[PDB]
This record gives C-alpha cells, sequence and structure tokens, in this order.
C-alpha cells in the first residue's frame, strides 16, 4: 500500500492530477487521483478519510471501483487508487459524436440507460454528468464520483427522482448531443426548465426510448419512472447490462 509499489505510465487529467499507473506485483493497469491535503486542516482531513472509507465500501459492476488509499507524508500527497477504465468518459464520447457528425447507437444508448440505472438503484440503496460516466474495455458504463443543465425543477426551488431528472438530461444529450435545455445564464436556463420543454431526440431513435427519456424529464417528479418501472421496460435486455 506504498506508491513505491506502482508505477506512473502516463497523467490523463488535472480535485487534482489523475495517472495512468501500473501496479509492479502483477502489472495490473490503474489509475489514481492525487489530493495534495497539504493545506487542509485537522478538520478538513477528518472528512476527507471518513469520506474515502465510504468509497471503499461501495462494491458494484457499474460504480467505478475504489482499490486502495496510499498517503505519502512527503509530499503530502494522497492517492486514491481505482479501476482503469480504458474508454475514457462520456463527455469526450459525446464530444466525438458532435464533431465527427455521427450520431450513438441506440444499443449504445440503452446500455448506458440500463448501467447507470442499476448504478443509481445501487446509490439509493446506501441511505451525474458525462464526465462522470465512464467505459471500460468491455461496454460497460460505470459511475464515479458552468451552467448546470442537469438540474431539476424542484433542484431550483426545494429527492430520488431528482436522479431521474439528471439521467434523463444525460441520455438526451447522448441521443442528441446537445443538453434538453440550453441557455447562455443559469436564470435563462431556470426559465427553460421549468416550461419542460424539449425537442425530440432525433428521429433515428425509436418511439419507445423516446418515450422513457421525455417521462424521465416530467416535471413532476412523481411523474418520473422509478429505477424498476425503467428496467421493467422491454426496451432494456440482457446483453445492455454488464459483462465481464
Ligand atoms: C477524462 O478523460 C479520460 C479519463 C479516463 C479515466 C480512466 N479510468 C478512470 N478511473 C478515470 C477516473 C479519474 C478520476 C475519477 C474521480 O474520482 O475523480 C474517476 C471517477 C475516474 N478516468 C481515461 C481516459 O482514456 C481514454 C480519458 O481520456 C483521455
Ligand atoms: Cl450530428
Ligand atoms: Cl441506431
Ligand atoms: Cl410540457
Ligand atoms: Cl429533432
Amino acid at each position: 500500500s506504498r506508491a513505491e509499489d506502482y508505477e506512473v505510465l502516463y497523467t490523463i487529467g488535472t480535485y487534482g492530477r489523475c495517472q495512468k499507473i501500473r501496479r509492479k506485483s502483477d502489472g495490473k493497469i490503474l489509475v489514481w487521483k492525487e489530493l495534495d491535503y497539504g493545506s487542509m486542516t485537522e478538520a478538513e482531513k477528518q472528512m476527507l478519510v471518513s469520506e474515502v472509507n465510504l468509497l471503499r465500501e461501495l462494491k458494484h459492476p457499474n460504480i467505478v471501483r475504489y482499490y486502495d488509499r496510499i498517503i505519502d507524508r512527503t509530499n503530502t500527497t494522497l492517492y486514491i487508487v481505482m479501476e482503469y477504465c480504458e474508454g475514457g468518459d462520456l463527455a469526450s464520447v459525446i464530444t466525438k459524436g458532435t464533431k465527427e457528425r455521427q450520431y450513438l447507437d441506440e444499443e449504445f444508448v440503452l446500455r448506458v440507460m440500463t448501467q447507470l440505472t442499476l448504478a443509481l438503484k445501487e446509490c439509493h440503496r446506501r441511505s451525474l454528468k458525462p464526465a462522470n460516466v465512464f467505459l471500460d474495455g468491455k461496454q460497460n458504463v460505470k459511475l464515479g464520483d458552468g451552467t448546470p443543465y442537469y438540474m431539476s425543477p424542484e433542484q431550483m426551488n426545494r429527492n430520488e427522482k431528482s436522479d431521474i431528472w439528471s439521467l434523463g438530461c444525460l441520455l438526451y444529450e447522448l441521443c442528441a448531443l446537445m443538453p434538453p435545455f440550453t441557455a447562455f445564464s443559469q436564470k435563462e436556463l431556470a426559465g427553460k426548465i421549468r416550461e419542460g420543454k424539449f425537442r425530440r431526440i432525433p428521429y433515428r431513435y425509436s418511439d419507445e426510448l423516446n418515450e422513457i427519456i421525455t417521462r424521465m424529464l416530467n416535471l413532476k417528479d412523481y411523474h418520473r419512472p422509478s429505477v424498476e418501472e425503467i428496467l421493467e421496460n422491454p426496451l432494456i435486455l440482457e446483453h445492455h447490462h454488464h459483462h465481464h
């Protein structure tokens, strides 16, 4: 459980620095996240430890798996070691789709829907944006922890159905390659969100898919489908789920 056990291959992104690493013992490819607590108080660090201990708990195929936590008092740096998702995040996929003018396959959208819904179902039992949704090597979707496009109508006033809205917005952006509600100001955005109006996703996508995404974007949280009601949907099949 020491930083010297791992070899840094290259930096992925710059919480702090994120790096792709290889464990020397077996050569397993992973990544870690650097948190410089050097400028933190004993209070902030107290929350930092107990928060990462609760990160250690979540073991689920559709949630990014956390393996280890390495402290280095030398540079006062904390390393959270997690699984490597070779496919990157959904943000890049969406960006890649915009540029190349290609819409994502409906099969892919169903995969994200199914696996992110199972991610939420898991998070709710323990009681959301493209850049926090990752893809591994085997078509698996994994969840991982400034205009608020995905903010629900009630989340600007007053709920698990709020997550369904956020998922609704994410899936919509996967289909249309843009968020359901766009605006240059947060007050404009707020305006559009309360009106609850948006375009249909591209017509290459079936009415069935459009229907469910639309239901998730319902203004009444109680009209939105529950995690259960989503998975009962005839669209969602076994091959849309995770596979090792
Ligand atoms: C942001 O862009 C990318 C991210 C990744 C990647 C792979 N595995 C990971 N575990 C993560 C990652 C990094 C940080 C965090 C976080 O807790 O903040 C998470 C949840 C995942 N990212 C891989 C990438 O390679 C394709 C990539 O594209 C350059
Ligand atoms: Cl396009
Ligand atoms: Cl398609
Ligand atoms: Cl309406
Ligand atoms: Cl359209």
